[PDB]
């Protein structure tokens, strides 16, 4: 769907899918094009945007409701027209509506389409609970995570991939993190990569040797995940040439009772390995 | 200021000039221009809209935030989107989003502003985020209840307080809804309030020895929130109190490993209480 207001025409789902969304974000629009983008650290996305990019005449796109300090500095900066999610508390929408700004709150009826981390620190994984949704379990994440002083890019349905949450860490340990994180979500799988990102072969060979074979308890297993194919097209695939790095070097596969478990997920070009005891 | 949603270009201004405004008004467009328009009586305009024209495929704009009822009827009628004016306390535009139809909020006017409800029998919290909001948590927890056979009435944000929604059941066991929320929704904290109301400190001792005492194990520890000051003016002052009435008839504190705890909520004057084992 799209807004038409000052001078402008703004797309919902391309300016969506193209701005980060690992917390509130404004971006700033110009011929309906996105030339800046502020992300909410301990300041407010719309503020980091003012003071940060010159703002007057143009149209900001924020994905939650302003709140009111936001809205004014906004509106005192010129902006023309503020298209935002329907999410928060925030009361500047109001304000916005009343200081000359055109102001629209969409709600879009297709989910947003989240990134993938870059490096999938940890994996979280639930299933059949038709009322529950990815963003919850983000939610409850960040929440915890955030409360605990860690630092994460937190993604729920990247790809608008079901069942899905992943974890990036940015600041702290990532096994502090799924420590915490397996106490609280008792029923959803949680799982630590040790070593995530996009490989070639030979570099992916050599990541194997250097981080997860020291780590292994012989006998080992391979268990292999195609979350989307690209690196590698079956979980057989990607079991065989995973196994065979290590096998010839040279440690022993056991699939029935295996000791160490060795996981691999693979979205696209992203592969990530851990091992599990 | 125009607005493109399921193939149709809608002139915010102009259909808003063409639509009468005593009360709240239902318009259905094609182009879009207005093609049918109805108006609340003892029945709300959209209902009007859908029982008395063909809205399939259709955009429909309407006076003031859709209400659930409303949303259901559009959506299961085959609208493909909804505009509104940014006024009233209809949560349906949340339920509409979730059933494939896109949805916009023109001229936002004045907030939800739910009020907190009279009896909190079951309070589901979460806490700051930037993926959720409660609107959308409390138009799933209707559905999901009333889909059960529960009946109940909800307040998203009573006082715009944030990671807050409020529930009171009026139909079916309060108990088992918060059974069935807590499968269903197991990432949410939720809680059960036995007594929930606006007392004086006697009504509340009484309230307390009738409902609370014969249900705890010793020993027991009290923890009180305050979402807003009024009845109790602190955490600590709530526990005190609450604590006494308590102890001052048998009961044990250890507030160190608790067999049960004593849940408080304080919100201006209404306070409610509960219990929760280990
Ligand atoms: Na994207
Ligand atoms: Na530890
Ligand atoms: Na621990
Ligand atoms: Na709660
Ligand atoms: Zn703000
Ligand atoms: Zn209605």
């Amino acid at each position: 769907m799209k807004v038409s207001l000052a001078g402008q025409t703004v797309d919902v789902k391309k300016i969506l899918n193209e701005i980060p969304k690992r917390t509130v974000t404004a971006a700033l629009l110009e011929g309906g094009e996105i030339v800046a983008v502020e992300e909410a650290d301990d300041e407010h996305a719309e503020r980091k945007l003012v003071r940060r990019h010159d703002v007057e005449g143009k149209v900001v796109f924020v994905t939650a409701r302003p709140c009111l300090y936001c809205a004014r500095e906004l509106a005192e900066a010129g902006v023309a027209g503020v298209v935002y999610l329907g999410r928060g508390r925030g009361l500047g929408p109001y304000y916005l509506a009343r200081s000359g700004v055109e102001v629209v709150e969409v709600h879009p009826d297709e989910p947003l389409g989240y990134d993938p981390v870059d490096r999938l620190d940890v994996l979280l994984t639930f299933g059949g609970n038709p009322y529950l949704t990815e963003e919850d379990v983000a939610a409850r994440v960040y929440c915890l995570l955030t409360g605990r002083g860690f630092d994460a890019d937190i993604a729920p349905a990247p790809e608008n991939l079901s069942g899905r949450v992943e974890i990036m860490v940015t600041r702290g340990d990532p096994d502090e993190a799924v420590e915490l994180l397996k106490e609280e979500l008792p029923v959803f799988r949680i799982r630590r990569f040790l070593i995530s990102g996009e490989f070639d072969r030979d570099e992916l060979r050599e990541r194997i040797l250097e981080d997860i074979e020291p780590r292994i308890l012989d006998p080992f297993a391979v268990r292999a995940r195609i979350a989307r194919a690209g690196a590698f097209s079956s979980s057989r695939e990607a079991e065989v040439f995973i196994g065979d790095v290590l096998t010839s070097v040279g440690r022993e596969v056991n699939l029935n009772d295996p000791r160490t478990v060795v996981t691999v997920d693979v979205l696209g070009p992203r592969v990530s390995v851990g091992v599990e005891k």
